[PDB]
DNA sequence: CGTGAGCATGCTCAC
DNA sequence: GTGAGCATGCTCA
C-alpha cells in the first residue's frame, strides 16, 4: 500500500534485531503465533486531541485484496480470548485498556483502535504491542497469503491524518524465514 | 479390544497397493484424503441376516485413547458434503445405498454402519469403499496422531460377532510415507 | 491417466 | 535456547 505521513509526519519505526523481528529492506515483519510485536509511532508534530491510531490487515497481492482477513476456523474455536476481542479477528493490542474491536459495515473488515498517546518523557515515539492469532499458513484463513498491515492516524471523526503500512508473516521461524526471503530477494 | 475373529472367521484383507495402499508388516492403510479405500470383509462361513458392519477410528497411542477422532475445524466447514454422512465425520462410506452414520451419545465417538453383504458370484470376499475426509497432519484435528481404523461385524441386535483393525495414515504422498516407515519399522534392532 | 525433485513451514530433539 | 534436521503438504518441471 501507499504511505501518507500526513500534516503530522506519521509513520512507524520497529525495534532492531527470535519470536519478533523486522526486515528493513523488505519493511517485513516476521513474528510467531500470538507474541506482541512492539511499533513505534513517531510524528513530527503533536496530533490533535482524540486521535486514534487504527491497525488492519489486508492480502498484499491484488486478487487477494478484496478478501476480508480473519482468524482461521481452527483458532477462532480454540478458545484463547482475552475477554474484549472477538474470536474472528486476527490482529490484538496488548497492553492497551482502550481497545476497540470493529467491523467496517461496508467491507465488513476487521480493525482493532486504540487511542493515539504522545511519547512519554524522554521518547521521541510512542509504542504499541500488537499480536497475530495465526500464523499466514493457517488453512481456512491466510492459506499461505502474504498480509499487509495499515496503521493509520485518524482524527475524532475517524478522519484520515496519516497512514503507513508493513508487509508481515506470522511463522513458526521468524529468524529463518527473514533470511530466506532476504536472501531469496531481488531488487530494481 | 482386540482383534477376533469369531464364529464366522472375520478378518479383512486389501487389495493389493499411489494413493491408496497397505503394508502388511505394518498393518497399516496409507491413503490420500478424501480417495476411495477399498477393504475387503472375509469371512469362513456367512453370518446371519440383518448382520452389519461399523467403521470406527481411535487414536493408537495411550494418551489420546480418551479423544474423540473427528474433522478438523477447516474441513468440517470446507463444504464437501455429500448430503448424508455429518460435517464433523472422518470415515465416509463410498457405493453403498443405505450407510448410517452415528454418534454414540456416551463416548461421543463417531462410526458409520453399513449392512453386511455376502461375497458376489465368484468371489470370498465383499469390498466396502471407505475413505477419510482429512489428514493425520490437519492441524485441529488428528493432529499428527496416527489412529486406528476397528471395523466390527455385528448382528441385528448390536452383538459383536467379531472384529478386525488397521492402522491408518492419510496424507499427501502415500508412496514415500509407506516407504519411510517401512524402513524405519525395519530398525527393529 | 500418470513421475518426481525440491521446497515451504510447523515440529522435535540433541548439545 | 539455539542450531540441526525431520515431518509432511504443495508447486511445478
Ligand atoms: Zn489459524
Ligand atoms: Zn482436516
Amino acid at each position: 500500500q501507499k504511505t501518507y505521513q500526513g500534516n503530522y509526519g506519521f509513520h512507524l519505526g520497529f525495534l532492531q534485531s527470535v519470536m519478533c523481528t523486522y526486515s528493513p529492506p523488505l519493511n517485513k515483519l516476521f513474528c510467531q503465533l500470538a507474541k506482541t510485536c512492539p511499533v513505534q509511532l513517531w510524528v513530527s508534530a503533536t496530533p490533535p486531541a482524540g486521535s486514534r491510531v487504527r491497525a488492519m490487515a489486508i492480502y498484499k497481492k491484488s486478487q487477494h485484496m478484496t478478501e476480508v482477513v480473519r482468524r482461521c476456523p481452527h483458532h477462532e474455536r480454540c478458545s484463547d480470548g482475552d475477554g474484549l476481542a472477538p474470536p474472528q479477528h486476527l490482529i490484538r493490542v496488548e497492553g492497551n485498556l482502550y481497545p476497540e474491536y470493529l467491523e467496517d459495515r461496508q467491507t465488513f473488515r476487521h480493525s482493532v483502535v486504540v487511542p493515539y498517546e504522545p511519547p512519554e518523557a524522554g521518547s521521541e515515539y510512542t509504542t504499541i504491542h500488537y499480536k497475530y492469532m495465526c500464523n499466514s499458513s493457517c488453512m481456512g484463513g491466510m492459506n499461505r497469503r502474504p498480509i499487509l498491515t495499515i496503521i493509520t492516524l485518524e482524527d475524532s471523526s475517524g478522519n484520515l491524518l496519516g497512514r503507513d503500512s508493513f508487509e508481515v508473516r506470522v511463522c513458526a521461524c521468524p529468524g529463518r524465514d527473514r533470511r530466506t526471503e532476504e536472501e531469496n530477494f531481488r531488487k530494481k
